[PDB]
């Protein structure tokens, strides 16, 4: 379509539903997730941002990303420490998993911020306006399957503090990113490069159900 961030929604539906469909997101949704699994989850996710908000620090000013540059918002690797202190312990550092699609994850990420940061804009919206979007529903079952201890800790991924309202903020990073300007060749490549975001976490989600079925 017309917008970007309408075109990105309707580029993207056909991998989101690959994306539900995957056999470790069926077993969460059906409630069917392990404190091991969700570990896996959790480590995995702070590879990620670590690297996707490295990446956006480095292009911040770049006129191809600033206009999506939300620091306060949505950086979520502090809130990712937090929670691996809790889920791996005080130690968590030295023992969290960084498995082989963990690191092809992470390795586009840097590529991409790198030498192509044109293209930053398709991660940030995969991860960001995703878990926000469907943050709640994620969580909503983790919690109720973990059965954790009352300790206060552990989840404070899935709360973004600094959005007050999660509707009005993504109206506003969508308007945001509808502001962008780029060549049509840039704008597929964008599209494009979305979908191999969904493709990057089908195949982290494929690694994590193997790891976990020995
Ligand atoms: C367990 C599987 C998943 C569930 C149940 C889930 C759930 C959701 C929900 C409820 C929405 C809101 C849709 C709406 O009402 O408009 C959504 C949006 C979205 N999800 Fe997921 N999601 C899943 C996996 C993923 C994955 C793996 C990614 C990518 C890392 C992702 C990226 C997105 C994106 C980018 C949107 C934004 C769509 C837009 O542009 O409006 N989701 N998801």
């Amino acid at each position: 379509p017309q917008d970007l961030s309408e075109a990105l929604k309707e580029a993207t539906k056909e991998v989101h539903t690959q994306a539900e469909n995957a056999e470790f997101m069926r077993n969460f949704q059906k409630g069917q997730v392990t404190r091991d699994g969700f570990k896996l989850v959790m480590a995995s996710l702070y590879h990620i941002y670590v690297a996707l908000e490295e990446e956006i620090e480095r292009n911040k000013e770049s006129p191809v990303f600033a206009p999506v540059y939300f620091p306060e918002e949505l950086h979520r690797k502090a809130a990712l420490e937090q929670d691996l202190a809790f889920w791996y312990g005080p130690r968590w550092q030295e023992v969290i998993p960084y498995t082989p699609a963990m690191q092809r994850y992470v390795k586009r990420l840097h590529e991409v911020g790198r030498t192509e940061p044109e293209l930053l804009v398709a991660h940030a919206y995969t991860r960001y306006l995703g878990d926000l979007s469907g943050g709640q529903v994620l969580k909503k079952i983790a919690q109720k399957a973990l059965d954790l201890p009352s300790s206060g800790e552990g989840l404070a991924f899935f709360t973004f503090p600094n959005i007050a309202s999660a509707t009005k903020f993504k109206q506003l990073y969508r308007s945001r990113m509808n502001s962008l300007e780029m060549t049509p060749a840039v704008r597929q490549r964008v599209i494009e490069e979305a979908k191999t975001a969904f493709l990057l976490n089908i195949q982290l989600f494929e690694e994590l159900q193997e790891l976990l079925t020995h």
